């Protein structure tokens, strides 16, 4: 009954195996009869640098600028750039938050950073307190689908770039976990670019039919041990 | 001597505490004889979002963008938009390159995450076979210089945010190690701004003291072992 997504969309290019992704998850829980909403980041040209540009109205101190405080103060007074309420406003509503990214740098796209730095404000996303169990975003679940360059016998403890939950870490944990979000385990589609037609068709595959039992799912216990033990 | 230093600063104030950690490395550097250049990046506007934009001229393939590619093959034909360039020189003529940021979402800040996506781009920082120990950047150093807001127990292995370390695998080993760079101890001053004034001073002096030194540092390990053992 009515269970609204956000997928919040980070590539440049709408036919790459990201675009694919995107669009399956589109396909799949439209047809369900979920409510879909994408941001895609890139075509909106959203914009990534945390500025003084992002309160309108008067700042508690215009001599020495202090972005958190000032965007704190911009959300209890409602004077944040309408680009982030926006997005707040995309995200309250979401039951579930999907985030669809290449892995830059063992880490997010920096347009999708932004979207993170400048979206989950104080007062919105976490207060203090009110924050990991007690996040504002609690009840919201989350979940990160990420293509790497890497197969994934290289992103295991032993090899070269270490454990794929390694650097799952900062965005599960440090972001979504502190918000409150519950994390739904996390979609590796690894190595496309060199994957083979057929194994590119089955990761596509994979994460249509994991959508359609989407909401049966339970959360990762979001701690240390289930990212390094 | 005769040692270069890049410092790449991702700060909006310059009387923060981010910015008087800036001011002295240069000061401190400066006084040694050492050649000094910083890259302000919220003072130039510095462009996060990886884009075609990158690219002058005209695409290698126009009706499918991949940004990978396209920025690979524009480097070697000298191509690339000029912003990158100008960092890339930089970079390529410093001995040190030295990050001073606020701790964001247990990463960089989205402008210093877009100079990274952009500025260490495929045959400038890295290629195949040149990564990890044979990155192109082999024999320079790095170092981070991060502030945070939590205290020091709390970045503890049993502590709400567990280790430090833990957050700076994907800056310390996926980035700057990948590209070739040995990473000196990052300098971490914890929570300055819930510090008493004599702490917030002691935390300036330990850096302010550590720059008369830092030539004759040796590089961390930078393993899984150093990161989460
Ligand atoms: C700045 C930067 C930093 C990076 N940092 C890292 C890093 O730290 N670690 C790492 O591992 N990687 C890294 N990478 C690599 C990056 O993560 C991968 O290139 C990206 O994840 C690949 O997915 P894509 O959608 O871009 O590729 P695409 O090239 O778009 O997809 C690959 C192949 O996809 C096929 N495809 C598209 N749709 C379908 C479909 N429906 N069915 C079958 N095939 C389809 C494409 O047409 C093509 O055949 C980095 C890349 C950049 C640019
Ligand atoms: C979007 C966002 C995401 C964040 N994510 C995280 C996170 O994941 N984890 C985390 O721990 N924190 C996080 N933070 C908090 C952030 O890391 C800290 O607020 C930042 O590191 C503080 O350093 P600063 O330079 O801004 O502080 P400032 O407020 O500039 O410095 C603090 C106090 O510094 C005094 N000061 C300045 N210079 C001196 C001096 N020379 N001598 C003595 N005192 C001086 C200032 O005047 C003031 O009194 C986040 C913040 C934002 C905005
Ligand atoms: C471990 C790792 C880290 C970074 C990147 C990386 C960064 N990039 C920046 C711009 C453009 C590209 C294509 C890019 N790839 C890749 C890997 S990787 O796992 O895909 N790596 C394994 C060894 N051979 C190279 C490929
Ligand atoms: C672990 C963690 C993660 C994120 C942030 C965080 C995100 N932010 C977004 C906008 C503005 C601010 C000031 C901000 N802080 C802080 C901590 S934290 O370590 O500083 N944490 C300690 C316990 N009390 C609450 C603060
Ligand atoms: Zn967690
Ligand atoms: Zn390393």
């Amino acid at each position: 009954a009515g269970k609204k997504v956000l997928i919040v969309y980070a590539h440049q290019e709408p036919k790459s195996f990201n675009g694919s992704l995107k669009n399956v998850a589109v396909d799949e829980l439209s047809r369900q009869g979920c409510t879909v909403t994408v941001s895609d980041l890139y075509a909106m040209n959203f914009e990534p640098r945390a500025t003084d540009k992002d309160i309108t109205g008067t700042l508690s101190n215009p001599e020495v600028f202090n972005y958190g405080v000032e965007t704190h103060e911009a959300y209890k007074q409602r004077s944040l750039a309408s680009d982030i309420t926006d997005e707040q406003k995309k995200v309250r509503e979401a039951d579930l938050v999907i985030f669809q990214f290449p892995l830059y740098w063992f880490s997010v796209p920096a347009i999708l950073k932004g979207w993170m730095d400048r979206v989950l404000c104080q007062g919105f996303a976490f207060d203090i307190p009110g924050f990991y169990d007690s996040g504002l975003l609690q009840g919201k679940l989350a979940l990160l689908s990420v293509t790497t360059g890497g197969t994934a016998e290289m992103y295991t403890k032993t090899g070269v770039n270490g454990d794929s939950r390694y650097f799952l870490w900062p965005l599960q944990h440090g972001t979504l976990h502190f918000c409150g979000f519950k994390v739904l385990a996390p979609q590796i589609s690894f190595a496309p670019e060199i994957a083979s037609e057929e194994e590119r068709k089955g990761m596509v595959a994979a994460w249509s039919q994991r959508l359609q039992t989407i909401w049966k799912e339970e959360p990762i216990p979001c701690t240390a041990h289930w990212h390094f033990g």
